[PDB]
RNA sequence: UACCCACCCGACCCGUCUUGAAACACGGACCAAGGAGUCUAACACGUGCGCGAGUCGGGGGCUCGCACGAAAGCCGCCGUGGCGCAAUGAAGGUGAAGGCCGGCGCGCUCGCCGGCCGAGGUGGGAUCCCGAGGCCUCUCCAGUCCGCCGAGGGCGCACCACCGGCCCGUCUCGCCCGCCGCGCCGGGGAGGUGGAGCACGAGCGCACGUGUUAGGACCCGAAAGAUGGUGAACUAUGCCUGGGCAGGGCGAAGCCAGAGGAAACUCUGGUGGAGGUCCGUAGCGGUCCUGACGUGCAAAUCGGUCGUCCGACCUGGGUAUAGGGGCGAAAGACUAAUCGAACCAUCUAGUAGCUGGUUCCCUCCGAAGUUUCCCUCAGGAUAGCUGGCGCUCUCGCACACGCAGUUUUAUCCGGUAAAGCGAAUGAUUAGAGGUCUUGGGGCCGAAACGAUCUCAACCUAUUCUCAAACUUUAAAUGGGUAAGAAGCCCGGCUCGCUGGCGUGAGCCGGGCGUGGAAUGGAGUGCCUAGUGGGCCACUUUUGGUAAGCAGAACUGGCGCUGCGGGAUGAACCGAACGCCGGGUUAAGGCGCCCGAUGCCGACGCUCAUCAGACCCCAGAAAAGGUGUUGGUUGAUAUAGACAGCAGGACGGUGGCCAUGGAAGUCGGAAUCCGCUAAGGAGUGUGUAACAACUCACCUGCCGAAUCAACUAGCCCUGAAAAUGGAUGGCG
RNA sequence: GGUGGAGCCGCCGCAGGUGCAGAUCUUGGUGGUAGUAGCAAAUAUUCAAACGAGAACUUUGAAGGCCGAAGUGGAGAAGGG
RNA sequence: AGCCUCUGGCAUGUUGGAACAAUGUAGGUAAGGGAAGUCGGCAAGCCGGAUCCGUAACUUCGGGAUAAGGAUUGGCUCUAA
RNA sequence: ACAAAGCAUCGCGAAGGCCCGCGGCGGGUGUUGACGCGAUGUGAUUUCUGCCCAGUGCUCUGAAUGUCAAAGUGAAGAAAUUCAAUGAAGCGCGGGUAAACGGCGGGAGUAACUAUGACUCUCUUAAGGUAGCCAAAUGCCUCGUCAUCUAAUUAGUGACGCGCAUGAAUGGAUGAACGAGAUUCCCACUGUCCCUACCUACUAUCCAGCGAAACCACAGCCAAGGGAACGGGCUUGGCGGAAUCAGCGGGGAAAGAAGACCCUGUUGAGCUUGACUCUAGUCUGGCACGGUGAAGAGACAUGUUUUUUCACUGACCCGGUGAGG
RNA sequence: ACAGUGCCAGGUGGGGAGUUUGACUGGGGCGGUACACCUGUCAAACGGUAACGCAGGUGUCCUAAGGCGAGCUCAGGGAGGACAGAAACCUCCCGUGGAGCAGAAGGGCAAAAGCUCGCUUGAUCUUGAUUUUCAGUACGAAUACAGACCGUGAAAGCGGGGCCUCACGAUCCUUCUGACCUUUUGGGUUUUAAGCAGGAGGUGUCAGAAAAGUUACCACAGGGAUAACUGGCUUGUGGCGGCCAAGCGUUCAUAGCGACGUCGCUUUUUGAUCCUUCGAUGUCGGCUCUUCCUAUCAUUGUGAAGCAGAAUUCACCAAGCGUUGGAUUGUUCACCCACUAAUAGGGAACGUGAGCUGGGUUUAGACCGUCGUGAGACAGGUUAGUUUUACCCUACUGAUGAUGUGUUGUUGCCAUGGUAAUCCUGCUCAGUACGAGAGGAACCGCAGGUUCAGACAUUUGGUGUAUGUGCUUGGCUGAGGAGCCAAUGGGGCGAAGCUACCAUCUGUGGGAUUAUGACUGAACGCCUCUAAGUCAGAAUCCCGCCCAGGCGGAACGAUACGGCAGCGC
RNA sequence: GUCUACGGCCAUACCACCCUGAACGCGCCCGAUCUCGUCUGAUCUCGGAAGCUAAGCAGGGUCGGGCCUGGUUAGUACUUGGAUGGGAGACCGCCUGGGAAUACCGGGUGCUGUAGGCUU
């Protein structure tokens, strides 16, 4: 009662019938495996991006209404 | 079309297990009727229907003697209750909200008080909305109606990816607490981490399908185990009571006479009739023919021959011992044709990873023999491979992204083939060179690196040959990425990390489109059967001598698959099959079987007393062969060769060694001149040695091509096996 | 078309013990084998008559024979009924 | 005992007829040779009753033993006991 | 083969040995008593019965300072408890026993041919196979060597004995009588054979009558080829003429039986023991029924406990009888 | 006051019960462990890959043989230096690693990872993430971080065991440790127990059963997935045969041989292998019988010889016909005796069991030896042990027939099959050839034999149931006579008929050539058996005689008087 | 042209020997009081500035060894695919593509980075 001890000959065919698939990549993969002082970190620089949003809104007019005034002055 | 018959071509018997079945594998004489995936419960997903944060359904109840009813209808019963509506901890237990703004505590990323919004954000997002601009309309212009195209811009479901946030458990760290009590009281924070969680829901009930189980469980199938029972009419013993065993042989004790002797007693002749005694009927048994018979007269009989036949003999009836028990002069014998453990009924449809079977058509899709784990190796589990069900989108609806058993263009990765060993390591030959060192022997030396050798080991330049477990080198095929919108380029915010400043990452806000060739609609989720014995071929390759052997790689097949071809045939060559008419091919073919050369086919090769005749494949080797045909190279030659026929083949010379004979000649060192024309101090014949003969060498005659070694083609030799015989046959 | 003598099918739905070639399948039936193997253990029958539809086989007579009194003879037990 | 017969009992033991082939199964017999046969003298045949003679090794002194080996055997007419 | 007479061990004086039974104050041996019963071994007679008690058994008025439980007693604690002392049988230790199971070895030198070795050295163990016997039914090498028997002998008989692997009641050696026991040889005999022949009966054969069965996919002429690697069928050849009778044993890998061998199965049974887990039975202790009286002693304590011994008779037990002094 | 019974405790207990007695495995058993791991290789340059493929290692060891930090330099060699030499100690020079780094190898390592010192416990406490085997589960092992507490160093840094790749272990259970933890349930306090979180006690069959045998008394489910026959493939081994040629052969390679080497055939040896068969193909020998092969032992014909004759080896055409009788043995095989012309070798399912036999293997009974505590085991012996069925189809042997030929009969032909004869002695040749002598042939003839075919019965023999005829035993017919019965009463002699190397008779001819030897004669102005041509030539082959007579013919005869006929031209 | 300090790539830089070094530096060098370390101020640590390029280092030189690159070896060895190609077989040829390694010949022999000198 002997038997064949082990063998890859059609496996190829088998798992390129479904056709070996890279693994589809979104953006924004997740932080999951980072060094937690990253995140310790940058988890405090995502939680206080408001705190200074009135900064970054007068400063988008101001930029806003400069290339406003960029286009119009081409114009 | 169906009945009978005829013909040409095709054609092996089905079912089955199987790598492979027409099989010298098994089931199958034939025909009828019967005959095998069921019901129940429990899950799971899919699907249909009712209602929907609820929704039932049961048990009850209220309504009938039922005809239809043991139905239907109805009931704050309808929620007692289940399931859902909420999790998380072992548990005490806690328990899903955040944002924002203002105000007040020091805004301290901490604590408290008033107001607003309420399930956060980013990226895709079917997609609706808004739409610049076009596109006409019989005029120039005016202008409201109608749509088509529509760059660009907005909301953005479902879902996916991510970042945040909250609940609980645990940890870490740290702050302030509230106070019906005192704090070994309770309460809040920041950061990480465990969770089957929340993050404005989707369940319940009822059907049907598929699948997995528990059930006898797709049907049939054990050897067994258990509980109760019935048997001694067979046979095994014991007991009780009955019945039976011709005729002969040997001849024991006892006894009687006679005779000896002194006595003990001993002889001789009788009697006598003992014995698990002999022959041998009846009886009981069963040795040998390995006879008869062997679907018998007989589920053990029949003949001849045999054993025993007054005793541990044979028997009849009565009675005792009953199943892990009996009984045994003991063979595991016998116990009612049954005995290494009876028969009967039940538990029982015992269990089976193992055989056998498994019932109508058509249509579409279509495998595996591999992975890890297993008291696993005939089985499962999980991987794959398969199907079904879908969904999410794309846009051939003049207006596409995406992927890929591709290839380019860049760019890394590699240690195999080859190569090398005057590069390492490991082997290894030779010489030259070296008292390298040194030696061990020598020979010439008292001894002496003195001389000359020698062999050993080393090493200085060299050289021969090697390595799968060696490597300076180093391919081919091959493996990664990359070839943009998730991309670039600006501007600006945030940080508890990082730092002289900046880094870096994260965010918000704008600015810009086809980025190599060729192909094609892509993405994603559920259930899930079968399979888990494989086999063959090119190439690579491991054992083995080799195998139709054992074991891998890579692809392809066969199994799962027919057709043309290979005579025949799984697997070779072509080529993959809906049913047909025409054409044309592939691999093969084209004398005849047998479709096609019934070419005025080319050019050659070969004659076999064993011819040769097609990938797999089925037959032969070294070695030969003036058999014939080509070459190759070297020869020879009109100063006349080759061959043929004629003359010489000698002298210096019994040369020297060898004497045993070698004056040329068993053998060898050799070993050259004279006559020369030419004769080798000899090719051989032989002769003890010569001679004699002959051959090289040279001549005489003849008239032009000849000779030798190799090499390859075909045919021959080498070549021997058994029922007659196979290029498929004829030929 | 025929024979047969009393019930039967189409469509829309529901329910099954629902389709057989096979299991050394079950039951029943029937072949080929085949008018074959066979009707061969213990020596043996023959003649005439009777009866009768019918005689190798019954019955009677005659003849030849065997069992041969440890019987194939005459009576019983158990068993049979 | 076997073999033949009276007494008694049967009718060849589930059939008959025609033939004498091969094989058989049962029985028989063989010239010369005699175990050369075969695994082996398997089977068969040699012996066989009685009377008269005769008897070994060995021995547990009982046996061996019917050891072995020889002779005789009818019918008739007598005789003796 | 068993049995057997015989020989031999072994237990046991009856509350006994062996033994049955589910249980009783139950039964067998036992209507018994050591010349009896039960348990084994060898196997008449003759002649013998050798060494070994290390191993495993069995057994022994045998020490149980080894261990060792239930209860029992002691101590701490609040109590479950915990910890102490002690100690029965068997186990450990020590005697005996082989007619219990069984065991009974290996090396060198050395004598005046050679060889062999009386003799002498080590080593080991529990003794190291003694009397005998052997190529035996026991011997691998093996057709051992010699002789005998034959023309010729792996056969037979007889001797030889470093005997793979003989041997003393797991009995050794013998051996008259006996044997449907196993061999070998000789005489006689023979169809066993050279070498077959004929004769008889019953068959078979044919006929009248009567009539089965096993078996059967389809079936039935061969060679070679291929093929699941030995075809009847297929390929290519060879060929083929109705329907049958007696024979016949080449073929149908003929029939008969889901191979008795072998291997697998997480399928069994029978038997074994040093397997695992248990059991009836039996040995020992404790507790209970279990009392009365007597002495006396130790230990602890300053009564308790342990109780040792000797009595008693009411439970209980056995014995006898027609319950008679 | 114990016996004894009732109940608990310890011991003893194959007397009894139940059960187990691994897997892999070129069948299994015994051998190994490829059963968990690790190196180098195999492995075909990514990774991954098999076998009881190689070459090896592990179940460890370390208080430092770890963590830092310094500080140096190793193996080996040369030259020196009192005892001191190939080796102690010192000094200089050379020294890419040729040392060392606990161990197997493989990688890695130089002001190091090596060696020497000083300081030590990062071998500590704690979440996650990832790699490695992978299902992409664990365990083991590892890699990066983060949070604490530290060690070390001026410091940068390094360090959570050992320079890297191996050195290890689930559930349940047990124990230890941790928190002023939780539960211990109607409250409360203490014990006690149960949780929670980490370690340990272990499963080596290493994803983890608590486990000895035997069966020859055996059973069942299966298996050609797995042996013991045959057959295939293969051909080591076995057998048979070539090539080269150093040598043997007095001389001389090749008459006969032939080393060192090398190429093959063969399936009459054994193996390997496991394709076929396990709902069974009857598994050794011998007996009988046929046929076939030639790798020729004899005989016919020949060539060779170290062939004078005789004898004998070598080779060619050749399988026509031969190849025996016995002793031992189960044997095949073997050995001998004896004969012969020779005692060649083989195939046909290792031909042949519905052909035999059953001696050997190989059931159950027994006996010894060895082994085993035992049941039992033993290619160790030994004795006893059932051998079935044919009537079916085919083949074969005989036997009737069959369609055709108008019907019949007679005499015939021949297609095709079959086939048969064989060897020896004696005499003569001749004591001749040859030889020196010893020795010693042949062809032609003649006489016979062996083996084998075909007959046959005159004689000899065998049988004999003419139941022919005598002779006899027992009985039976009253006796004589005549007979009968006793499975053929027994025995003599016996006709016919069958029948025997146990009697007798008969066995027959040509053709074409093989091997071989020759002729003419080329290629190759010679020579050649050959290339074209010819000749002799045999147990061979074919035929003749001999046997059969075809879905093959031939010639000739007679052809239905009839009462009904019917035809032939 | 050049050095010193710290380097990057790590031999075109090494090794062996030969020749030449102005000035700054680098060094040799001179001492052991303090710091520090040794058996030894030899090395290391420290205080120095009398001498010299003797050496390191720099720079050159060698028909130098080594390395680095080309040529040749060679379209050779090997190989992806292909055939009903050859051959008894070993193997070999061709088609479609890729394409090595020695021996043997050439050429080269350190490029630079930052900060400071010197040649003012
Ligand atoms: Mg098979
Ligand atoms: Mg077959
Ligand atoms: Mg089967
Ligand atoms: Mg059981
Ligand atoms: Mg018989
Ligand atoms: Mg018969
Ligand atoms: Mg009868
Ligand atoms: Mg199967
Ligand atoms: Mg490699
Ligand atoms: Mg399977
Ligand atoms: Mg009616
Ligand atoms: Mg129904
Ligand atoms: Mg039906
Ligand atoms: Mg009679
Ligand atoms: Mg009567
Ligand atoms: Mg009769
Ligand atoms: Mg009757
Ligand atoms: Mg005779
Ligand atoms: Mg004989
Ligand atoms: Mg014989
Ligand atoms: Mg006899
Ligand atoms: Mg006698
Ligand atoms: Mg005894
Ligand atoms: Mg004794
Ligand atoms: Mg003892
Ligand atoms: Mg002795
Ligand atoms: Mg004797
Ligand atoms: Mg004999
Ligand atoms: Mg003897
Ligand atoms: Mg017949
Ligand atoms: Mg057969
Ligand atoms: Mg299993
Ligand atoms: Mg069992
Ligand atoms: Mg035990
Ligand atoms: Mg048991
Ligand atoms: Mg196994
Ligand atoms: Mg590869
Ligand atoms: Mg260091
Ligand atoms: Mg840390
Ligand atoms: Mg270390
Ligand atoms: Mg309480
Ligand atoms: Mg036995
Ligand atoms: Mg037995
Ligand atoms: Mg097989
Ligand atoms: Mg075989
Ligand atoms: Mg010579
Ligand atoms: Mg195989
Ligand atoms: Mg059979
Ligand atoms: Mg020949
Ligand atoms: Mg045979
Ligand atoms: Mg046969
Ligand atoms: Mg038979
Ligand atoms: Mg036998
Ligand atoms: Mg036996
Ligand atoms: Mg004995
Ligand atoms: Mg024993
Ligand atoms: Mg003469
Ligand atoms: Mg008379
Ligand atoms: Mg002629
Ligand atoms: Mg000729
Ligand atoms: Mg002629
Ligand atoms: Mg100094
Ligand atoms: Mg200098
Ligand atoms: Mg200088
Ligand atoms: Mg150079």
């Amino acid at each position: 009662a002997k038997s064949k001890n082990h063998t890859t000959h059609n496996q190829s065919r088998k798992w390129h019938r479904n056709g070996i698939k890279k693994p589809r990549s979104q953006r924004y993969e997740s932080l999951k495996g980072v060094d937690p002082k990253f995140l310790r970190n940058m988890r405090f620089a995502k939680k206080h991006n408001k705190k200074g949003l009135k900064k970054m809104q007068a400063n988008n007019a101001k930029a806003m209404s400069a290339r406003a005034e960029a286009i119009k002055a081409l114009v």
